[PDB]
């Protein structure tokens, strides 16, 4: 009913987890909890996710609920109303510096070199060489990915579950989350994200799910979703994909390299 997650730190040589056992734990089970840096503070994106839907008369954020769907040429950023009791905002890293204010902006950056370096540690333990990794990462090894750092609020008003099962699309989510509902179905049964708000949840997408299914250990892009809210509750991530501007989808081959699988669109439709 509550999950048993492996624990990680950022240190010297990329992810410290307790020991080799723990790390081959948490990479197979596709999801820990990632410390955050003591340095880094999250109050600013805190506050977004607490207030972005609520519209012009709520400073400093609120008005982000006006900027939709229209306001952008991609359909999937800015404000979006979910089916279930989730509502967003979305935006891509290309946005971050004009579209967000400074301050989150600053946020998604310190989140996207913390993403990158928890990516090419991940790599490294799937035995890929290291030259391939740029294409194989659609640019997320190094800091030319694409990046969507995103915000939830769910309407416990809305009868609806919090947010449907699904997998991530991309190759690495950061998750922060200061309260119950995330749920995964580790191995066949659904399980609890225990609540620490000093850490973030990790967890990979469709596109590490792909890249690493010859490997030794194949990752797999858990299963997860957010249970009926009854009083409200927010969120946010950060999440990393193949530059879309490339092209492709990447299979590693043991010994041969890097197969075309698919392509940037079809893969998030
Ligand atoms: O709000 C959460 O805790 C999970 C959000 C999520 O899984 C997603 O945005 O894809
Ligand atoms: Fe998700």
């Amino acid at each position: 009913r509550t999950a048993d997650l492996e624990r990680a730190r950022l240190g010297d040589d990329g992810l410290d987890f307790q020991d080799d056992a723990a790390q081959a734990r948490a990479f197979a089970q596709g999801v820990f909890l990632l410390e955050i840096p003591e340095w880094l503070d999250l109050s600013a994106g805190d506050r977004f996710a607490r207030q972005f839907f609520q519209g012009t008369g709520v400073e400093p954020y609120g008005k982000y609920r006006d900027l939709s769907s229209e306001h952008f040429g991609d359909e999937l950023l800015g404000y979006h109303s979910r089916v279930d009791q989730l509502e967003q905002f979305l935006l891509e890293r290309r946005f971050w510096g004009e579209v967000y204010p400074s301050e989150i902006a600053t946020l998604g950056e310190h989140l996207t070199l913390l993403s990158h370096r928890v990516l090419r540690s991940v790599l490294a333990s799937a035995g890929i060489p290291e030259e391939d990794w740029h294409r194989a990462s659609g640019g997320c090894s190094e800091t030319n990915g694409s990046y969507h750092l995103t915000f939830n609020h769910y309407r416990s008003a809305h009868q609806d579950i919090g947010l449907s099962s699904h997998k991530d699309d991309g190759f690495i989510t950061v998750l922060r989350t200061t309260a119950q509902g995330l749920e995964v179905n580790r191995d066949d049964v659904w399980e609890k994200v225990p609540v620490d708000p000093a850490c973030f949840v990790v967890n990979f997408g469709l596109s590490m799910e792909i890249l690493t299914s010859a490997c030794v250990t194949p990752l797999s892009a858990i299963m997860h979703r957010v249970s009926h809210q009854n009083f409200d509750r927010s969120s946010f991530g950060h999440f990393s994909s193949s530059r879309c501007l490339d092209d492709g989808i990447y299979r590693y081959l043991p010994s041969a390299g890097l197969e075309r699988v698919c392509g940037s669109r079809e893969l998030i439709e």
